């Protein structure tokens, strides 16, 4: 009920993209599992699309930051291993219990809160502990603790210990020997557990992409990679191409030649610089298009190159063009038309805004379609 | 299955701010009428709240930006009349006719092509006619056009001549006589009508507010100053005294010390000035909190006023210290504590981005709460 299928603005989710991505992202670490992280409503491109392209494209398991993410899927149809990446109250330890959901700790107080809250109940509970090697927002913070908390959950017959893992802050950056010191930090706080989990991962996009023989990739954390966009800082080239996921399109709801001088938008500041054509498309800034894109191309489905003008609006935007173009013409603000195309890049370069915030911000009002 | 109630992050949502609100700005301007403008999940604060906190504060009518939106409201209970003020497919004006929602036209052609929609299923549609007087969105161009419309809407047995309405560009702002400009521009494309509307309204929250007697004020479209935010650009003092509705609150989920010299987020760019503790709490910018919020105040329960340091992540914002701080302690990210606050213009001003963007930036993902 959020979104808003009667309305043409849409999202186009290419399948076959989604599948690239993830293939050749795996070529390069040689993984064995794909986890798709698609934490907030799949990096905003729409959950249920995307996971559904994900397992299409490979992926055999997920990984949310949140307990409600996970039941989100559960609730999909998904039986798949689910990882929840973020912390979690212990009074709700019992949901993720019966459905199966992995559950983060960082405390050993929270892991014996945890297991005392299934204690009696018949159920079990898989158990994460991430270990900070750097980053520095969530995790243990010394093997003492680390061995502790270890020690606890092997004395609770509720609790499985699944995984330990640690999460990389310049993995996306020329910053190796920070790469190198989270590794170095990972052995400090790590090393000879008196017991082992199931399993241990590290690698996000960035480890898989730029890093890949830095640790053991196996597990495959892979978040905005599938996605098709290149977020590192600055821009590094990559040993292979993504190709973004998520198109933009609307078609025209109002047509009308404006004439030189005619003012468009809110404040009453752009004015037409000569006689032309203004064409209203229905999605704005509460759809997620950048408040700022004002100045961007926008691709008319007859070969013309638009621009927006005036402001953009919360639901609506308008282009200028020099021809004239009838209501119910589609209009990709990103995408490709013939051998024109925008992308979440130029948008990012045109608003000096950060692509990883951008391409975020999409709203669930837009309807989604899965393509090619 | 967007929301997160397991999740300790929530969004309040002042009742008595909404009231006085809508109160103030009905007095100033001694409307009959208040229409609670409701559109975009209402300003992204949450319909089904807005929209309960918009009655109870005395709006007797919504408008809305689209017919899915106005479907969801009617689907919420609501039996109020509902506006869409954005265009709409023909094909749907079936949906609208159902459920008693006006549907806005800006077009001969659309009005007819809605009208055969209707024949001889019974149904009767009410039909808004926008003008458009120098915003250059949508709406009537000419009187030629605009009374070839009525006539058809005339012709048209199953169709209601609900409304005439236009929309301001500069309302929000010191450039009267723009203003000035579209009322005379109204006069210019209105003047005798072969028949009249039911009814006719053109204000604001901006009208309502700093020109409430350059034209008819009985019916307000009230959006922005329902919410308590001054949008205006720029910034102008207001006869009354707006309360902001919204505030964003969210319990530590990971507390620990860092040593000076200590890198957090992504990037590993801050690094700790001295001794202190890192709090971690469970909202990022995809929940809406600025991507670029790092250094805002961060208003912790204890009386603490901490510093968001590092990344704003997608899911998670760390928090610095100087005092130790419990695991469940609830952090103000926007609102009061003691007499200390943080308000949405402040978050405008630190983060050099529009108020009225990042009053609308808002995920489902947070749990809504109504409060006093
Ligand atoms: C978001 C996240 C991921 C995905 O990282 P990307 O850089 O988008 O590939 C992996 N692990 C954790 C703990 C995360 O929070
Ligand atoms: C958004 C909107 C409103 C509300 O405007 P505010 O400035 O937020 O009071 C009123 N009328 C129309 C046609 C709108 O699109
Ligand atoms: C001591 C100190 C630091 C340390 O930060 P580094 O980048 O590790 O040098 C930073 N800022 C201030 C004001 C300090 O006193």
């Amino acid at each position: 009920n959020y979104n808003a299928p009667h309305r043409h603005a849409v999202i186009e989710l290419s399948q076959s993209a989604v599948v690239h991505n993830l293939k050749v992202i795996k070529e390069n670490t040689h993984a064995k599992e794909i986890m798709a992280v698609l934490k907030a409503n799949a990096f905003s491109h729409g959950l249920p699309e995307m996971a559904s392209l994900s397992i299409t494209a490979g992926a055999t398991r997920f990984g949310m930051a949140m307990l409600d993410e996970a039941l989100t899927l559960r609730d999909l149809g998904y039986i798949q291993p689910i990882d929840v990446l973020g912390l979690t109250d212990p009074r709700y330890a019992r949901l993720a219990a019966e459905r199966n959901i992995t559950l983060a700790f960082s405390t050993k107080e929270s892991i014996k809160a945890a297991a005392e809250q299934l204690a009696g109940t018949g159920l079990t509970l898989k158990v994460s502990l991430p270990v900070d090697t750097g980053l520095n927002r969530i995790g243990f913070k010394s093997r003492e603790d680390l061995v502790a908390a270890i020690q606890e959950v092997s004395a609770q017959d509720t609790l499985i210990f699944q995984s330990m893992w640690t999460h990389f802050a310049t993995a996306d950056t020329p910053n190796v020997d920070y790469v190198d010191f989270q590794i170095s930090e990972w052995q400090r706080l790590t090393h000879d557990l008196p017991v082992e989990p199931n399993e241990k991962h590290f690698a996000n996009t960035g480890i898989a992409t730029w890093y890949p023989e830095k640790i053991n990739t196996d597990i495959v954390r892979l978040g905005i990679g599938l996605f098709g966009i290149n977020g590192s800082v600055p821009i590094m080239s990559m040993p292979f191409e993504l190709i973004p996921a998520l198109s933009l399109k609307a078609k025209v709801v109002n047509s009308k030649p404006l004439k030189k001088g005619d003012a468009v938008g809110y404040g009453a500041e752009y004015h037409a610089p000569n006689d032309g054509y203004l064409i209203t498309i229905p999605i704005g800034h509460s759809d997620g298009y950048p408040f700022n894109g004002s100045g961007m191309r926008a691709l008319v489905a007859d070969g013309q190159i638009g621009h927006i003008v005036g402001g953009v609006a919360m639901d609506q935007s308008m282009i200028f063009v020099t021809n004239p173009v009838a209501v119910g013409t589609t209009v990709t603000l990103i995408g490709r038309v013939g051998d024109q195309s925008i992308t979440m890049q130029d948008l990012a370069e045109h608003t000096q805004s950060s692509i990883v915030a951008l391409m975020n911000d999409f709203a669930p009002r837009l309807q989604r379609i899965i393509v090619s």
